[PDB]
């Protein structure tokens, strides 16, 4: 199937052309010659506009493809980051919450021995509250220290 | 273009008119032929070139369907890590401030524990300067002093 070739179209030119040949086989030569030529016209404006459309939906879907890969190397940096910065906050999470563990227990141990002090000086002041009366001049000292700021009574460091 | 199956017809006819100038048949002649041999190698490049883009548009499309599946694998992924991000970020974020407020605790219970053993210590001193008195006031006070945690 297919059109004639080049060869077999002037063979058939030739035949048709041919005198010595009967006007019968002259008639042969052209209707071949017809039928060839309306199928080819037919079959070549098919191929020429079907490869028309195959040009611009392949240099279609190429253009695509060239913006969706440049969307998709982008996607692959943020996710990169993304991972680092997950593991910065994690290891910072864990690390900051055994300082809180750590912290919490040490507000217990000072809080046990400042109410340790705390109630021995309450005890103090209530025993030198109850002899108030007396005015005993060591009570009265004592009581100047019961009494006294941090400002009247500094720690050194 | 290619002549059109009428054009080729007349043609066709000129070529075998007797009547027609043998220069007009001649001119038939070559016409035909000139126009079958240029475009019946136009038509093969045709078909080649036709074979050619259908399997490079089966290869370009394809990738494009594997590209977009990715990318969308991609941007869900991208928002897991995103939401695992902010989520230890929070976390971390909670974290210092818990730290920052122990450690104000810790600041000033730390000065209020000094100050009351200071007052302690100086009490105690008080109390041996005067412990010839013996003054069961004062030896209630001392008893207080030395007292073991419970």
């Amino acid at each position: 199937s297919g059109p004639l070739k080049p060869e077999e179209h002037e063979d058939i030119l030739n035949k048709l052309l041919d005198p010595e040949l009967a006007q019968s086989e002259r008639t042969e030569a052209l209707q071949q010659l017809r039928v060839n030529y309306g199928s080819f016209v037919s079959e070549y404006n098919d191929l020429t506009k079907e490869k028309s459309e195959f040009k611009l939906e392949l240099d279609d879907v190429t253009s695509n493809m060239e913006q969706i890969i440049k969307a998709k190397a982008n996607l692959e940096k943020m996710c990169r980051t993304l991972e680092d910065q997950m593991n910065e906050h994690r290891s910072k999470a864990e690390e900051t919450q055994r300082s809180v563990n750590d912290l919490t227990s040490q507000v217990e141990d000072l809080e046990k021995e400042r109410d340790f002090y705390f109630g021995k000086l309450r005890n103090i002041e209530l025993i030198c509250q109850e002899n108030e009366g007396e005015n005993d001049p060591v009570l009265q000292r004592i009581v100047d220290i019961l009494y006294a700021t941090d400002e009247g009574f500094v720690i050194p460091d």
